[PDB]
């Protein structure tokens, strides 16, 4: 995943309030999350990869190998299973939690790095571009 | 109701997709309600008062007696109770349906009209500019 490795800045966001409305986040977690422009760090070491998000009220860390099942506890504090693996090119991510699923992939685009998360039906498109 | 008379336009926004989130609007009806740049038309006729809400997808008009409870049919298909009232030079309106209600209250601020929604904690405000 060496494509995926720097710093990363938010610049834009698309439905990204409607998403975390689906995912069920509270009200007061969605209008801080909404005025947070995160930072996304990307590094590997080893079979080891770490997706850092940085932000002035949450940081959030996940290592992980690819293709092994982990916990995770999201931003919005939800306790997941998350698997993710390289596929086209692609970090993709499934995480699963009280019989729900939601999917989060990770890809370039040009210059930039895209994340689309998809719940029932409604996609969000949040794009990086390096720091 | 004299200050209400008239078309107005809307020129702003705030919070209604959460608003509609907090009623139960569906995220289609959600998308579409969030293009509308709708007209809202206002008259009175003896003690009948008219609110006509104009859109290029759906027109919305309800006629009442301040004070008097009946029935309406909202933009995202709701069968409701309202009565609306006049107080403190505001119309203050009441919608119950299915053991649940919201206040939305039109006012003038200036010259303008700002209408407020409120559901379970979560506020609207939409302003409107005469046409
Ligand atoms: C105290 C609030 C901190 C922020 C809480 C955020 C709540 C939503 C978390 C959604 C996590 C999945 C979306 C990640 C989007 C991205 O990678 O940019
Ligand atoms: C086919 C969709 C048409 C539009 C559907 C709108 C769905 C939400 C309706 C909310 C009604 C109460 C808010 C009124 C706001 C206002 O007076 O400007």
């Amino acid at each position: 995943c060496d494509a995926f490795v720097g710093t990363w800045k938010l610049v834009s966001s698309e439905n990204f309030d409607d998403y975390m409305k689906e995912v069920g986040v509270g009200f007061a977690t969605r209008k801080v999350a909404g005025m947070a422009k995160p930072n996304m760090i990307i590094s590997v070491n080893g079979d080891l990869v770490t997706i850092r998000s940085e932000s002035t009220f949450k940081n959030t860390e996940i290592s992980f190998k690819l293709g092994v099942e982990f916990d995770e506890i999201t931003a919005d504090d939800r306790k997941v299973k998350s698997i993710i693996t390289l596929d086209g090119g692609a970090l993709v991510q499934v995480q699963k939690w009280d019989g729900k699923s939601t999917t989060i992939k990770r890809k370039r685009d040009g210059d930039k790095l895209v994340v689309e998360c998809v719940m029932k039906g409604v996609t969000s498109t949040r794009v990086y571009e390096r720091a």
